[PDB]
């Protein structure tokens, strides 16, 4: 048989596409002329699916959508305390006060409006790089994210250049505030640069499932970003992806999300799915039209939502065999503290207070440090109710 | 061998209890005076599970936390349509800003903040309701996720009441903007009584589980909410439960939570746990000191957070077995999105396009529409590619 999701998609691409609301991106040129007669939409797996449907693979600059990305890239490369003493956690609007950096953080609200993301933009690789540098390092992260070299379209670039005075001004009044060493010129330079990185609905849709397993690329299985740094930018995306506009988006949508002025929209539901949807379009506030509306449908209609717990749980024991004096314990899935604190209910569940347990860790795709830990545990205390333990363990997991 | 997390719980009550700073709500006598001298935590499971420590079981005065409860009765009362004309969904201060119901809205930012809780506790029964109707339903919504028939502290209503100058401002400026029908003292008078209800921080960490489960109640499994408005109320806890500082606190914790002046602090981890903490003193902006770094703690910990992803997946497939002509398919969890995708993918992957294929439903827990209707249309395309499938479903969930 078929998989039934891309159809799903395609007919959203029928239906949404029946319409075409809104306008391009009128400040340039390039953004203006658009063929605005274009639509795509991709859903990534963990697992390293990839659904998709219409113009899914039309190159775009991913604009906006790229700060979550240099954000994380920011973190790796500086540390938590050096990018947070620039750069705040507190959503808000585009619309820039001068109140923000006055207060006693002296940084802009946080890393998905401008003055964040030129920042952010300015730490990219250390203290002492050059220009180049981070430039090539904003082009990298996204790469290795998407799982591709990614090329800059220095058409856009230009273009963009020719008009960047609102850039300009906030890398001024960030330099003024000590938010940034370099030259205004120089960080407005490379985030525009950064802004034209060429990307598709499928790259994003890959990029997102990155920041929604944590940092592990579900086509290689390899880790690209450490988990507590990935849980940060999903974090922001949601507080502040959306604006000011994030707290109807939160709980309408209910996926982290950034959108860019040239119709791409960037999704990551953790644990779940990486979205990618494409339409020159923009609404009222900037966004792309049918991509805001594609995301609300994949929420309503498969229920792809935050607030929607989807969790191991209980199925962390795959079962439980007493066969005579000993009791079998076969675990599966991804263990965190979900299926771990379930594995310890059965461990206490049995009166221990049978003279061998052994554990199956054959099934189990992974665990995390709290899964270990937990488990971990509850093998000691086993053991100290005069149980034997012998963990089968096949490739070394815990 | 004993579950190993009431005894970590019991070591965060021994280590954070080690000092107590802040201090108690000094506007009332009754909650001035307190045993500053308390702290408890529970956790409640979604499988029904319920750890704690330390004073988990002292009843106290629940307060701001009964805000989303009273949200989710009006709004399976009244409607989202009903309920939004009134109530809206951005977050803000506490601080009130007449401008905010200026806006073509006329209507409080959302239902966390004290102007958005009167209108809620307005819209509780009906148009025709009675004063009484309207609390009692209040003290009823508690009480069912609770388990059990709560009761007013009286006393602290009495005190508060003598003190409700600020209140009776909120509900006066809102008639005249039209959002409360009734007389400003007769809406302050129940949602008074409302804050009164005594909880222990083990009743806040089950009625946080209901909520976490998408409106089951883990004790019972009977759904005692729809879960599209389960999904609402802890979407607003997230971006406004913890006020302005909901960014901040949103990256640092990821837990949706909301706090009472009397020092609880209800927590809602959807699919995953129920948070219940009590802790009289309050820090600089209002929350329960050590109740807010208590939930620091299990987030840091156990990686308790909103983003991060814990999900079947994949694991929804217990096993596939081609025993000869026919394929054996076994499935497990919770089957939702993830987990129906995940199957479709299974089935996808026989070559179809094998004369049977028999769908075992033994294993699984539940499954909602979203993932009934995926296999549902599964089945349909593997018969249509010639192929017999039965369905051996033991109690009819298909």
């Amino acid at each position: 048989m078929r998989h039934p999701i891309p159809d799903y998609l395609a007919s959203l691409v029928t239906e949404l596409g029946a319409v075409n609301p809104g306008e391009t991106a009128q400040y340039i040129p390039v953004l203006a002329e658009a063929d605005p007669d274009r639509f795509g939409i991709a859903l990534a797996t963990p697992t390293g699916r990839l659904h998709c449907a219409g113009d899914a693979d039309v190159e775009f600059t991913i604009q906006s959508a790229s700060k979550p990305f240099t954000y994380a890239a920011a973190l790796v490369d500086r540390g938590f305390a050096a990018v947070d003493r620039q750069v705040g956690l507190n959503p808000s609007g585009e619309a820039f006060n001068e109140l923000s950096l006055e207060a006693e953080s002296h940084r802009p609200d946080n890393a998905m409006i401008n003055a964040g993301a030129l920042a952010v933009h300015q730490l990219l690789v250390g203290p002492e790089a050059s220009r180049k540098e981070r430039l090539d390092r904003a082009v990298e992260i996204m790469s290795l994210l998407a799982g591709r070299r990614l090329s800059v379209d220095w058409e856009t670039y230009e273009s963009e250049m020719a008009v960047s005075d609102r850039n300009l001004s906030l890398a001024h009044m960030l330099r003024s505030y000590g938010v940034l060493q370099d030259s205004a010129e120089e960080i407005v330079a490379g985030y525009v640069a950064q802004c034209a990185v060429l990307v598709t609905v499928k790259d994003l849709a890959v990029m997102g499932a990155c920041l929604a397993t944590g940092g592990i690329h579900p086509m290689t299985g390899e880790r690209m970003l450490p988990s507590i740094v990935a849980r940060r930018v999903v974090s922001v995306m949601t507080s502040s992806g959306m604006y000011d506009a994030a707290g109807q988006w939160l709980a309408d949508v209910g996926i982290p999300a950034k959108s860019g002025v040239a119709g791409g929209v960037l999704g990551a539901l953790p644990g779940r799915v990486g979205i990618g949807v494409f339409s020159p379009r923009l609404d009222e506030v900037g966004n792309s039209a049918r991509g805001v509306l594609a995301c609300r449908r994949l929420s309503e209609d498969f229920r792809l939502h935050l607030m929607d717990g989807d969790s191991l749980g209980g199925t962390a024991v795959r079962f439980v065999e007493r066969e005579g004096d000993r009791v079998f314990l076969h675990l599966q899935g991804v263990i965190r503290f979900g299926g771990a604190e379930a594995v310890l209910d059965a461990l206490t569940d049995l009166r221990t207070g049978i003279r061998t347990v052994v554990l199956n860790l054959a099934r189990v795709d992974r665990i995390d440090d709290v899964g270990r830990r937990l488990i971990a545990e509850g093998v000691r205390r086993l053991q100290a109710d005069g149980v034997r333990v012998e963990v089968e363990d096949p490739e070394r997991i815990l």
